[PDB]
């Protein structure tokens, strides 16, 4: 007489938390920004920021791969 | 006499939380921004931000893959 | 006599939360933005933001792939 | 309980006088201006100017400017909650 | 309990006088201006300017400027909570 | 309990006088200007300027400038909690 019980239990959790989570920003814009000139003159490939607020999250990551295999072979 | 009981249990979870989640921004616009010139002159490939607020989330990621296989072979 | 009981159980879950979720923005427009000149001249491939508010979510990601295969073979 | 008295007073006096603002007086007594062009060839996205002799005025001045701002803020409350 | 008296006073006197702002008196007695162009050849994204003798004036000045900002803030409250 | 009295007084006297600001007087009696161009050849993203004799004037001055700022803050509260 033969009895096989195959009863594995998976309660696991796989989680990613990526980028900006749960932050508090209080009054971040304040105070003077003054740019006084005669000429501003920007040519090829210029990036300029004057008194700007800029929140960027770039998330190429945070991916999850979960692989499971079950084999019972009886002969 | 042979008895096989194949009863695997999966209660698992696979999760991505990606980008900007649950952030608080309180009064982020405030203060003077002043740009004073006789000329502003912007030519090829210029990016300019004056007093702007900018929230960007780019998420190429956060994908989930969940592969499972079951075999019972009896001979 | 042979008895086979193939009864695998799947209550698992696969989830994506991608982009901007549950964020709070309170009075984000505020303060003076003043741009003051006798000439503004923007030419080829110029991007300009003056006092603008901008929320961008781009999500190429967040995709889910769930694969399961079940084989019972009896000989 | 709460008493707010908001009684700002303006009694200011502003005076401006301007004689001449931004006039063009244009009294050429003689001579000439000559602009000759003969074999021009302009193609994709050309901007061109030949023989500029403009008389131009921009006079936003002479007057006085006041910016005046008041705010009284009483018990401004904000509350923000995130849970996940 | 709470008394706010907001009684700012402006009694200021502001006086401007300007004689001439930003006029052009173009009064040439004689001579000449000549601009001559022949075989000009302009293609992709050319900006060009040949022979400019403009008289141009920009006068935002002469007058007085004041900025005057008042704020009174009483019991401003912000509260922020994150849980996760 | 709480009494706020906000009584700033401006009694300022401000005076400007300007004679001439930023005029062009242009009375050439004679002579010449000549701008000759014969075989110009301009392509991708040329900016060019030839023979400039412009009279240009920028006068924001002459008047007095004041920036005056008042803030009174009574019991401003901010509180922030993060938990995870």
């Amino acid at each position: 007489s033969v009895q096989i019980v195959y009863k594995p239990v998976d309660l696991s959790k796989v989680t990613s938390k990526c980028g900006s989570l749960g932050n508090i920003h209080h009054k971040p814009g304040g105070g003077q920004v003054e740019v006084k000139s005669e000429k501003l003159d920007f040519k090829d490939r210029v990036q300029s920021k004057i008194g700007s607020l800029d929140n960027i999250t770039h998330v190429p990551g945070g991916g999850n791969k979960k692989i499971e295999t079950h084999k019972l072979t009886f002969r």
